[PDB]
């Protein structure tokens, strides 16, 4: 039961720019995803103040970074608010439209790709290092879904029958062949310390079994 959707033309152009532009400072993708995780965790924490049952799906508010050399994936997991099917398919891409236009304008005026987060479209920076991105998400008001895209103007959404998450979002980065440094413990620690040292949630960098 896999549905295929076209990105809005502005998002497809943003993704092509990220993939095509020569830009060496790719490490910023991690700061952007951790920032998105922190925002989602802030959202559930805020909502839980007026409705404590919103934490019945899990009280722990944290971020896990999980590298896997065998699958060549780097996963960023949070126990934030999560996304409904409507968030995944339409609402978040609608918001992203204006941010995309402002960003592309800022770039033509002298800005650089690392400033993507100032335009609210930081998730797409995942395409600096990933040939494919899989997003597993679970919001309190909906079922678990798997979103996926290798760019090229489309994405898919399916209900996810994999390991249940409770609540939150898991961004799985299927890394490009030449971007395996992002699976290295020393490299991830360096990036987190440089760009994400003040995030208000524990960040656990998992290590590899082999
Ligand atoms: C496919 C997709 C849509 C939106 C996002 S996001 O950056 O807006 C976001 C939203 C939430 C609730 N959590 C996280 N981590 N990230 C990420 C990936």
């Amino acid at each position: 039961e896999v549905e295929t959707f076209a990105f809005q033309a502005e998002i497809a152009q943003l993704m092509s720019l990220i993939i095509n532009t020569f830009y060496s400072n790719k490490e910023i993708f991690l700061r952007e995803l951790i920032s998105n995780s922190s925002d989602a965790l802030d959202k559930i924490r805020y909502e839980s103040l007026t409705d404590p049952s919103k934490l019945d799906s899990g009280k722990e508010l944290h971020i896990n970074l999980i590298p896997n050399k065998q699958d060549r994936t780097l996963t960023i997991v949070d126990t934030g608010i999560g996304m409904t099917k409507a968030d995944l398919i339409n609402n978040l891409g609608t918001i992203a439209k204006s941010g995309t236009k402002a960003f592309m304008e800022a770039l033509q005026a002298g800005a650089d790709i690392s400033m993507i987060g100032q335009f609210g479209v930081g998730f797409y920076s995942a395409y600096l290092v990933a040939e494919k991105v899989t997003v597993i998400t679970k919001h309190n008001d909906d079922e678990q879904y798997a979103w996926e895209s290798s760019a090229g103007g489309s994405f898919t959404v399916r209900t996810d029958t994999g390991e249940p998450m409770g609540r939150g979002t898991k961004v799985i980065l299927h890394l490009k062949e030449d971007q395996t440094e992002y699976l290295e413990e020393r490299r991830i620690k360096e990036i987190v310390k440089k760009h994400s040292q003040f995030i208000g949630y524990p960040i656990t960098l998992f290590v590899e079994k082999e």
